[PDB]
């Protein structure tokens, strides 16, 4: 039925600065609220933290000869706000940016273009201090990190994505408590959305003026795809809520200058502290939409989200390791969805992955059969996108390697790459043995 992507295709591997990076002390690095987070307990469920992590930050040159050993053309990282900026703001810390400057050298002489994610939720402690996602101050701290480490890297890095996943980074840290900082209030979680939309918005044509007519930037939405449980009137309006909570709440300001206007209504309109002009900035042209895409997500009318009044059923069917069911055709849904309604000019798949129980065997592999199918299915899936007209330029695997998984520690292991923490070694996975082939062959055998 269906080989090969299209020539250009961009094949990567994803990670963030906190998740693998470690030396959290080295070359003047203040804390980030994840390291301040961790130290909290119940936090992370395996009482673990970034300390050390992949110790990608000592190592990065090993782990790009293993990029090239997987044939990617493409690596997604972030950059680390806390080196850049250790104060937040002011003094540029030098050793910060050669880092970056280092790694981004040693990707180019391999051959495998940069796709730097500027904020991936690590903002500086000391920044957080003065401006929370809440405080509309934050806008400001970030266009000025975004301004200095763009000023020095652009000569080299063409993409560029603005921030990591605004559901994240505002429901989770704001809304739910389980991520840095770990609050849990509707009002913080409106406000960290909206400033982090502004601070998209704010921040794009400082990427394009600090670049060149070959710069492109984008924001990163997390994104799944909502099922509802019944065609029960009440399950029904449910998804509907889910749906405008995770997927229409930041797509909608960004192509169509709107709040999904229900729920804003549902939640009290007047606690998203919307100012003029601020749509004009939200809706800035981008050059692409960046998704992130893991599962199915299916809603029924309930109160464990007491907030949405939502509960979640889980249907007969295959669930990774954090019990997240696994979907495919939500992909190929998810980008669909997209392509008929906002028509962004190109479309990358920046995180897809999966959490399974890894074990070294006795000959020294990893057999990971489940996440293979996990990755055959969803690239698959992207490959129908393509034939459908779908304007797919790239897929980067959710993980280059095992790493920090946030609030599950290192108990959740997303590589294609395994990391025994013991000794740093980093062993191919099975999976990551056929990813090698899938981009040599630039499609599916
Ligand atoms: O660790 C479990 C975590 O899962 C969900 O959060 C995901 C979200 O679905 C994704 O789209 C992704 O980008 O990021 C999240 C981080 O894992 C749950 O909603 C969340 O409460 C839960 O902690
Ligand atoms: O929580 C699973 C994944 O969620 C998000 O997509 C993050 O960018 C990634 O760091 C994490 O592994």
């Amino acid at each position: 039925e269906p080989h090969r992507f299209p020539p250009d295709f961009q094949w990567g591997v994803a990670t963030s600065s906190y998740q693998i990076e470690g030396a959290v002390e080295a070359d003047g690095r203040s804390p980030s609220i994840w390291d301040t987070f961790c130290a909290r307990p119940g936090a992370i469920a395996d009482g673990s933290t970034g300390a050390i992590a992949n110790d990608h930050y000592h190592r990065y040159r090993e782990d790009i000869a293993i990029m090239k050993q997987l044939g990617v053309n493409a690596y997604r990282f972030s950059i680390a706000w806390p080196r850049i900026l250790p104060d937040g703001r002011g003094r540029v810390n030098q050793a910060g940016v050669d880092f970056y400057e280092r790694l981004v050298d040693s990707l180019l002489e391999q051959g495998i273009e940069p796709y730097a994610t500027l904020y991936h939720w690590d903002m500086p402690q000391v920044q957080h201090d003065r401006t929370p996602w809440y405080d509309r101050g934050v806008v400001d701290a970030f266009v000025e990190y975004t301004d200095v480490i763009t000023r020095r890297l652009s000569d080299r890095v063409k993409y560029w994505m603005t921030l990591n996943e605004p559901w994240v980074i505002s429901f989770l840290g704001y809304g739910a408590g389980e991520h840095a900082p770990g609050l849990r209030d509707k009002e913080l979680y409106l406000r960290a959305a909206h400033h982090v939309l502004l601070a998209h918005g704010k921040a794009m044509p400082v990427i394009r003026a600090n670049g060149n007519a070959q710069t492109k930037a984008g924001i990163v939405l997390n994104l799944n795809w909502v099922n509802a449980a019944s065609d029960s009137p009440e399950d029904q309006a449910a998804a509907r809520r889910y749906d405008q909570f995770f997927n229409r709440w930041f797509a909608e300001p960004l192509y169509n200058g709107r709040y999904p206007e229900e729920l804003l209504e549902w939640y009290g309109r007047d606690l998203v502290p919307v100012q003029p002009g601020d749509f004009d900035i939200i809706t800035t042209p981008t050059d692409f939409l960046a998704v992130n895409y893991y599962a199915r997500t299916t809603v029924k009318a309930g109160s464990t989200d007491p907030m949405l009044q939502v509960d979640f059923v889980r249907p007969p069917g295959e669930y990774t390791a954090m019990d997240w069911e696994v979907y495919p055709q939500g992909l190929y849904n998810i980008l669909n969805w997209l392509h008929t309604d906002y028509a962004p000019p190109a479309l990358y798949v920046t995180e897809n992955g999966a959490a399974y129980d890894d074990q070294v065997s006795a000959a020294g592999e990893v057999d990971d059969p489940q996440r293979l199918a996990y990755l055959e299915g969803h690239f698959e899936a992207a490959y129908r996108a393509i034939q459908a007209g779908i304007p797919l330029k790239g897929y980067f695997v959710w993980s280059l390697m095992d790493n920090f998984e946030w609030g599950r520690g290192f108990e959740k292991r997303f590589g294609i790459v395994f990391v025994d923490y013991a000794t740093q070694q980093r062993i191919i996975k099975r999976s990551g043995k056929w990813f090698s082939q899938v981009t040599r062959a630039n499609g599916l055998p």
